[PDB]
């Protein structure tokens, strides 16, 4: 159960940056990810197979997101996790593009747009969160 | 354990098609992913959700390749089977392209790249085949 929609939605976001930051700051492809809700094509994120210990933040406000406890690879074109850092970090939007049902994980501090959630990730959590890999930054241990 | 190569690298190929009629009968989608080792774009092939029972075959020679009863549908931005139809359908390749070592999957008759199997799959086989819609044709039952 979740009330669907970004802070951006709600109009209620705790962090906010001018356009002028925004654009000078992000690479035309983390801006295209976080602020149009795209999506980097498969197999071309710097950090799909990355293992180096540390927290993964937010690209556009360094809010911190995922532990590398917690990111494993079997696979697929973008970085994986099992867990979010705590269960504040992140907000959740019923999304029905390409013709399908997911629900979108956005930056709870910012809106940022992250990636997707599912529902089938083994024990504790039993969740699977797909990320894009230019929605993250990463602070090493 | 597999000899590594498609029948095209071992050249013996049971089927050959001249590179005009191929041409004339793929879209130059398919003739890009089945005859230049290409990949559709996440979420984007026709049988990405497709559920109706048939079975699927090589878009470029017919053969026979999945039983419907095997795809399933996990989220992956491709279609998904857990078994090939009979162990002599498809061939295994060593790939080694965007900083990964993957196994490539190709049909055994004619050498037609189909995509990658994976050892992240359910039970019973433990195996997920990654398989571009665009190298499938689609027979219903
Ligand atoms: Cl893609
Ligand atoms: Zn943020
Ligand atoms: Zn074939």
């Amino acid at each position: 159960e979740f009330q669907s929609g970004s802070c951006r939605d709600k109009k209620n976001c705790k962090v906010v940056f001018s356009q002028q930051e925004l654009r000078k700051r992000l690479t035309p492809l983390q801006y295209h990810v976080t602020q149009e809700k795209g999506t980097e094509s498969a197999f071309e994120g710097e950090y799909t197979h990355h293992k180096d210990p540390g927290i993964y933040k937010c690209v556009v406000c360094g809010t911190p997101l995922f532990k590398s406890e917690t990111k494993f690879d079997s696979g697929s074109g973008w970085p994986s996790f099992h867990d979010v850092i705590n269960s504040e970090a992140i907000t959740f939007t019923d999304d029905f593009s390409y013709g399908m049902h997911r629900v979108e994980t956005s930056c709870s501090q910012c809106g940022a747009h992250l990636g997707h959630i599912f529902d089938d990730g083994p024990r504790p959590t039993g969740k699977r969160y797909c990320i894009n890999s230019a929605a993250l930054s990463f602070t090493p241990a």
